[PDB]
């Protein structure tokens, strides 16, 4: 019979600004009155959370809400947690106390912080998201920029976007005390406002002992701080070793990927096969893609718009007929490499099976990925981790 | 320490046709080789399911998939279960062995089978859904907007129905109804997943379900526009006092002509023992999000001044923009959507008699071809 | 002793839309229920006005008000009247019943309608104006476009712009019955709204006989309809002859000019001497120029804005000091060739003196004017007329 | 049929210095070679003007031009005329021959000369103006520490024009007009003044019988104190109308002062003006367009104000933090800007019977002078009508 501590709800962030204001915020700003720490001139918000010492099992739910506060763009986002087992992390790097470890250039070029190294474990992602174009700030009924960009089939713009995911598997990374944060690749002073809620529901069953969950971050190419766009996959596969000190049963891989390069023909808009392997065996092999981005239209008041001519069938006063029309196409409608402006990203899972104690290899290959070329910022945001029960 | 029976998965239907073929199927066709029973000329498919005698708690998940097999329309659908405590049900009515009880015309007009009566409990809905326009059969441009790169080939809905386990326990007849009138019809799939608790001490709670109302016109029934003349009021009995009772309410508005209840906002007010427990406008304003599931929808050209990027920067011009019937805002659904029931915490209910009332006061009457109506089902759930 | 008819006020236009909607309006649309006639797809609004047969002298005041209705730009405008003595005019040209007369290419190239010809007298301008950038439509307190474009020294945007001029000298062109209108070089469907009021204040003096005023339009390069950008001054002076049927005493010339070509280094932004002559004698010789456009800032919420670095002296907490800052400069702040976005244009006057009956010459020279070059639309909008009492 | 005398143009002052040089000019200096009389050490310039005996109606236009000749601040100014009907005036007070009448302290404290008294009618203002910060002398390259990027060039002087036809009776035949500037520097300013009288071309157009009656003037021309009296009491006074008058109009000229932070120069204060116990004006004297005068203020003080600003950068529209210059001259003020004149507010009073009438000016939240905080209100008022 285990004691009940009760549920825990945390309003981590509440319309907390995420922006780029290098005159107000340097690489590191200590905790403000609300506990918010800011890194990289405001592009990263961070907060220490405490959770009671749960003995019973729990369910963990994450709810992230974003709105533009002026920034018009669809920027990349990462809700994350600093790994507890890592001496080096984003915060003490920002403070100037540490640095990402140097990497072997034959394997990882100049891609610091994407794989583990001495005293370093890559940042763990709680949720990858992509902001829509200007939701909120540009969403009013008579907004001077978006009011005549609203298609006839969209009765009203949404005022914000919200994503919810079960992250129970990540409880080990949140337990007792942890630093969680949100990063948005924003370069405007107006930026965004972000909200984040953690809901920990404690089991009502007296006998329900908390299982021994484990999490092992493997990789993270998100360019949080002093990092470079990850187009490395265009020249080489990213291969790394990892250790399993103890044999583990029924291990699962979680893989989070989005493709980027927003110019015409860039990796944001072209299909590229991802092949992920463990110990030389393929465990995921698929094209990260979405063809439903029109479904996010009401979240994108400030998206760009083009007129595409098309012969359209329709019902006129004298029955069915056809005519040439000029049909609006929004940038937000376009199919993309595993996301849409206004979507989150569900991690792909793969059941790895049992892993013996000892050395193992992990490989991520996006063989036709394109190189950065001047202003063509082709890259792939990839993070991965393992989870299992001991 | 309770024994583990393990999980149970049932592929109830698998691309099972739902159609209207009165030359092949009469009002009742007994179970075929795959266990499928057909009622009303194929408009209803039904199957007996069996589940192990679970002692531990469980989670129940329902997954329904639909595709057109030629039918072009957005027709109403109901995935349901025949209440175990009812002598009279859709099946024995179809067999010609029973009939919905006659009703008091002062209270319910000619709306047979929508409320309980002698030996009758209304059908219980596991999931209300609305088919999209021709998904699958018509999914391969004059129809496809430039912002839709490809049509989906089918539509799928998933809901947790754990609270309905008592209606499914041991043995039950589940089915799918689609208001289809074509021989080509649809194909429907249905999966039930019962995930048993991995915890040794986790005793199954004593869940209860009590169906109160169901206006879905399954068989020999009339369009439910009754709300336009009177509120639907009924009594129900609670044999035992119950704590923390919850009401689940499933509503969709209908009448697909211009200005009909499918397309106009109407406040729904639901009461128990004279106290309002729900009061809201059932509405959806996001139906454009379902566009890729509607290849066969009707289309109009609407004029509009539009902002766009031309060769000399941003500018504006008059255009004629396609608007699909499927894009239109509706009374709590879209072609291709399911319906999440609204919940309300009723609180404690004493043993004895109680009243239940559903009021949609501005609902419109059927008028010739204007088929205004409201599909409403409701039930109570609680633990003893 | 002359009878008093009293004053006459006419609300010619009242937030009447001026726009470019070729699918709704062809070259000519007849008078609507309010008397408004539309030409050139909505770019020109026109209306027949009637005035009592005044015997006493009068004062005529014109009041034009404009607001954007979505069009973001600072477009050229002309409030005008169709000359009574002209068989051919903008309206019957729009109706397809007439055409500007063909011109001698050695003198006027392909600049149709800018000088008189057979059955044609150039349009007479009541007022030349330049719309500001988006006033009204983009002027609200929290407008998503103009909100952070408001300089600290501008407490609030204006919601419209209004110009008033005395046009008493033009009474002969308005007398009894006349067609007046407004043209705006708008190419957007949203366009503008325009208002126009004529106030005729009758003299209170019993003996005050109306003088015999005369008006003679000479030139007008405004491209109202099927006309070309007037960069002709870059290759040749515009010279023309005119006839004075009767000798006239103390004749005055009125000259309305604005320079154009909004690209960097174009005639909108460069000083160009104008030299105007009658019978070979210079009567005006000046640089049409304004250096006070910053004064119109509150009318230009949608103007473009740049950040210009500058070392600025200021009072800080430790006394007088200096620092590098980035100071906003608006397109509307820039000095221009005789106008600002949001200004009207006061005609320059010159006392010509007496003119004998017969032939006379008139010449307008802007010798360093630039040519049109692809997208560089250099030109000069020039109109001129004579006025005198007989 | 009335004879035509033709138009009259008078160049009253032409870059005539207005300054404070007590060693060169005492309280009174008689007319110099150009007819210029100087009072209070140069702070006031004065000149006798003559106008033909016009029988037809006329229009009177006043054009005043000012430039700094070294004086850097935005000082108060008053273009005026000595009332013809007054025995006591600024000039004979300066000469030491007369004095403002003593006042009742319970009503007017120590505010001499602001209301009428025995043998005294307050000075009549043709135009109230406020000099800009150093125009001309400091009105000088591409990058400048003082000149904002949106100001291509400083103006070299400032000019104001007003129709003052209603004031013809105060100018008729012969009158002493002048300019006062509250300057305390030896460098001071230069001032120009032109009067243009345009005679009607109509034979029948008889000049109407216009009248002017000065009521109040708190401008501290000579041996006078800053007028913060409104902060303790309303200014109430009586006046006499020897003959009944029809359709009388009140003209009220007000500017608020106290140039320190939070002073009456920069705070909104309701003015309530009453005649015979009825309110005739009730309003906040205010201007919110002072940025429009920027090019006339080269020597103004400047602050840096932080703000997020939208702008076009090389990669499209964006926003960033900046420190934006705000000039003292840009600030909203109590009915003026550095470089502006003041249009009088008018009110139609209606008919006034012959006899006694009362007039009252109340600025109830006006602030008191406090050491170097020189809060005050410059107010003048007069009546006009046709008989």
């Amino acid at each position: 019979e285990l004691p009940a501590l009760g549920n825990t709800h945390i309003q981590v962030f509440d319309k907390t600004p995420v922006c780029f204001r290098p005159d107000s915020f340097p690489n590191y700003t200590p905790a403000n009155a609300d506990g918010v720490i800011r890194l990289v001139n405001g592009r990263i918000i961070l907060k220490k959370i405490t959770l009671p010492d749960y003995k019973r099992d729990v369910d963990v739910t994450l709810k992230v809400t974003v709105a533009s506060n002026g920034d018009r763009w669809d920027k990349s986002g990462s809700c994350f947690v600093l790994p507890k087992e890592s001496v080096i992390n984003l915060m003490n790097i920002a403070e100037g106390k540490r640095a990402f470890p140097a990497v072997d250039s034959t394997k990882y070029e100049k891609m610091i912080g994407i794989v583990p190294g001495q005293d370093y474990v890559p940042t763990l992602e709680l949720m990858r998201f992509m902001t829509p174009f200007g939701v909120g700030y540009y969403s009013s009924d008579n907004d001077s920029l978006s009011s005549k960009r609203r298609p006839v089939y969209i009765p009203k713009w949404e005022k914000s976007v919200t994503w919810v995911q079960d992250i129970t598997d990540l409880y080990p990374a949140l337990e007792r005390e942890a630093y969680v944060g949100i990063y948005i690749d924003t370069w405007t002073a107006e930026g965004y406002v972000a909200s984040m809620e953690l809901d920990v529901k404690e089991s009502k069953i007296t006998c329900d002992v908390m299982p021994e969950r484990r999490v092992k971050p493997l990789m993270n190419t998100v360019y949080y701080i002093g990092q470079t766009y990850p187009d490395i996959f265009s020249r080489k596969d990213v291969v790394m070793d990892f250790d399993m000190p103890k044999a583990a049963k029924n291990v699962r891989l979680k893989y989070i990927v989005t493709g980027h390069g927003g110019h015409s023909g860039g990796d944001e808009f072209v299909e590229k096969r991802n092949i992920v392997s463990v110990d030389g065996k393929e465990v995921l092999n698929f094209i990260p893609w979405r063809d439903d981005c029109a479904s996010f239209r009401r979240f994108n008041p400030a998206t760009g718009v083009w007129l595409i001519p098309r012969v359209a069938a329709y019902i006129g006063d004298k029955g069915y007929t056809t005519k040439e029309i000029e049909e609006p196409l929004a940038s937000s409608d376009l199919s993309r490499s595993n996301w849409c402006p206004g979507s989150d990203v569900m991690p792909e899972e793969a059941v790895i099976g049992d892993l013996s104690a000892g050395k193992h290899s992990f490989k991520v290959s996006i063989p036709e990925a394109q190189q950065v070329d001047g202003n063509k910022l082709n890259h792939w945001l990839v993070s991965a981790y393992l989870v299992w029960e001991e």
